[PDB]
């Protein structure tokens, strides 16, 4: 259809514990800046800065393993 | 927390029948364009151009009544 | 999702879908070349339909209100 | 089906995907307004990629003959 | 969601909450002047807590995992 | 009242609210990084507004006096 | 906004009958001493010493039940 | 009885419009710092710094006139 | 209020107050030399009473629960 | 009344009142644990003042003979 798109205008400042995270997605390229959104065990959603080591590590891990 | 913000880059082109709509909200000023998001009875979410009048009409009705 | 593809209809069904086959529907994006209802069945079959048809709209109404 | 929706890309990804995320590709229908490669990740995600881009071309080539 | 206000803690509770008073939590936006955990009580109250305390991170884990 | 979180606005609505959407307001704590007026709508929503705008101070007066 | 904070400098000396109490709250950590404030059926407000046990008892009961 | 006492730990930063204010009181001397609390037309309550000109002016005025 | 005086009882009434005279009651501050119920009548008469008396406590209960 | 509550001061004001706020005074009962002057403002507010303080003494004197 024509749903709204998820964008991030601010990033969490805290590294999340690995086992708090159960999934991720990357925000559209239409958004004004790049971002990763992590889904948690309690199903919360968290904007996270893709420039940071820990974010990439979790992304690599959720994708590959 | 630091969750995603809903943003509309593309708007629906049809006019929604009034009775398909149960709720609405308006996208953050941080988005690159103004938008109204309508919620339908099937719990779907549709971007809508706030410059269209039926959009304004339904918004006043949902707010006031 | 990120930058996934959009669903678009380039033809409309010519045969009416049995109403009880259909469990859901969506409208295709306005980015598409033409408007279209996509009907969804229980076995997850996807059927493009002409929005200007009367049974299409009748189905859409039943799905949305009932 | 008899008249299924077609996958089309209108917006591309601005990111170069990690090659090791990508396990497959496919090209969008000629019926689409524009040509696109859609990459498919290990996780079954779908990423529209702009065929004009060199990484996109290189990725396809590598998938095909490797 | 439009432009509603953000929850920020400028002070932390100095008392420790009995674990069975708590039923949920969240952390404050990075936009705030300091980090904080906000617990939600059975009676539906909201309590700013210092994230550097042991009980605070214990509760958060327990809430998040179990 | 114990140690609940403080409401702070980090961004202001860019739209002007129809006067008859609004039914109450408050101003944010001086503890916040910037000043702000938060309006409460008929549908009970909360909207951060820029205190330096004309309509914002008009509404506030009207709400406060009449 | 920027309203006053409730603080207890003197505590009540009697034990409130349970059924006089309808609600409670706990004074901000900014105050100079810990306190529980009980609300009565006549909507009065009574500081109470959190170190006293009937105080704790009633608090658990109001929260849990 | 033994009610809680109103204390202020932070002061408004905005000078209130005179006709928003309908009353004042001064906070107990038991509180950790001196303060004035203004009551408004809508019956809100506002901690205000007594060191400031505008506060004293309103205090003088509500007292004398 | 600011630093207003406290109400304290230094004697207790020796005559029982007609129950229907009484519309409200309060307990005197613990800062006082002795405990006391202060009963309030319709014409705003203030009457100190011994908390250990049975009619005093009976009145207090009726006022608080009914 | 037959046994009315007595006004007593346990805490004093740390502020020197503006002389022009004060329209009257009275002294608390000898039954009180401590001696106090209670000032009465234009607005009928009541302020316990510490008789040890010079401004308090001066205020009383001025009220009495002026």
């Amino acid at each position: 259809s024509d749903p709204p798109t998820a964008c991030c205008f601010s990033y969490t400042a805290r590294k999340l514990p690995r086992n708090f995270v159960v999934d991720y997605y990357e925000t559209s390229s239409l958004c004004s800046q790049p971002a990763v959104v992590f889904q948690t065990k309690r199903s919360k959603q968290v904007c996270a800065d893709p420039s940071e080591s820990w974010v990439q590590e979790y992304v690599y891990d959720l994708e590959l393993n």
